[PDB]
């Protein structure tokens, strides 16, 4: 599924994320935007041979098992193919112990890169939350 922006908002804020560990909702959606263009199916191959799956990217060496990356972790507990679903349950429910991780948010290449440290208030204007 390819979610419109308020429509992915909405559904983050009723999962619990805005705000979680201070990062409020803006930071999410500006994290999905970029991470996987709000699109659930989106996959990308890394070269170490793990692969980053869904709306957030989340990567096979620690988080999720997809078979095929030798000698990872799968600190969520799911199957890869999980958080490639239209429903984001499993996406949020694993990023949330990402970002608890230590590093909050800067767990995402394209957050630290192209969110932080900007407006990101404007991704959720104009929603009705």
């Amino acid at each position: 599924k390819v979610f419109g922006r308020c429509e992915l908002a909405a559904a983050m804020k009723r999962h619990g994320l805005d705000n979680y560990r201070g990062y409020s909702l803006g930071n999410w959606v500006c994290a999905a935007k970029f991470e996987s263009n709000f699109n659930t199916q989106a996959t990308n191959r890394n070269t170490d041979g793990s692969t980053d799956y869904g709306i957030l990217q989340i990567n096979s060496r620690w988080w999720c098992n997809d078979g095929r990356t030798p000698g990872s972790r799968n600190l969520c507990n799911i199957p890869c193919s999980a958080l490639l679903s239209s429903d984001i349950t499993a996406s949020v429910n694993c990023a949330k112990k990402i970002v608890s991780d230590g590093n909050g948010m800067n767990a995402w290449v394209a957050w630290r890169n192209r969110c932080k440290g900007t407006d990101v208030q404007a991704w959720i204007r104009g929603c009705r939350l």
